[PDB]
């Protein structure tokens, strides 16, 4: 080991945590927009608090509360376009991702 | 023999999109963006079928339907499958209009 | 691998991708044909978005449209003439190539 | 990767706790003490959490408490399951509030 290859390895290990740091703030900033959207969007039935009384997991609650927006919002024909299907239970993901930007896109214009 | 009997049909499946994008093209958009004028202009089959697909994305989808969910405004640079969901979304906008 | 070699390989090469967009223009203009012929000459409950709903390949899909026209159009004599065969139901090919033209002659001389 | 998931899993919930703290000190404490300006000045992310518990403690949690619970006055360096056991005593001192 010479040292440029401790130079390297100390650089890299630095920016490995600070890519973890930043991805901890990315979903810190999910939570935050997800909690917000549900506050606002979507009915009291759906609470954070509730659904971990029924015993349902974060990741679950965040796609459930994607959903309900993107039928409440996102027209079905929108939906049968994007994510190539009408159902929306199995297609959780990086569509999910742009659906819920399509939501937004739709509340955005409806204000 | 089979196989190039399947390219055949993939040929086939393919060629579907690109006649369909042509002719409600030619009446949604402008006669400008005509298959043979892009050829005389010197764009080939597929640029012109990406060309006419983002046009017609350009015109169907909104920019912030472009900004959200292709994740950049412009639609440059996003070929792929985000720009099929783009035009199916763009064939749902002319469906409900 | 020599120079000769090497250019009539890439010759070979060129020529082989130029003769596939020649085969995607060529399918392109069937499926035109195709897509016109079924909305002008064939009704509703024969569209491709039905059919395909009804659980059909797009090549079935074209052989049904190709059959439905012949046997509209094409006389039932010019049939068992050039087909060799009153029934369609297993002459999906040239010979249906050469019966759909027949029949894009017969409308033509209709119209 | 589910090693992975559980670290993210972590992730979550600590993010989760970051955003509660933040969003409740926002509100009671100062707008001095905001991330943006902390981090302006140069603290680390840790270091602000930390910060903005101990303002906490010293804003709800009455000095006795804390010379007492953490047996020290000063809550410079208590830092651990004490400081844990200090902000839950604030927790219930601004619910009670």
């Amino acid at each position: 080991l010479s040292i440029n290859e401790r130079i390297t390895k100390e650089l890299a290990e630095v920016e490995e945590r600070e890519r973890i740091e930043k991805q901890l703030l990315l979903e810190a900033e999910r939570i935050n927009e997800i909690d917000t959207l549900a506050k606002a969007h979507l009915s009291n039935h759906f609470n954070k608090e509730v659904l971990l009384a029924k015993g349902y997991t974060l990741k679950d609650i965040m796609q459930a509360q994607r959903r309900e927006l993107v039928r409440k919002f996102v027209p079905i024909e929108q939906i049968k376009a994007i994510a190539k299907v009408s159902d929306i239970s199995h297609i959780d993901g990086e569509i999910l991702e742009q659906l819920v930007s399509l939501a937004k896109v739709n509340i955005k214009l409806r204000k």
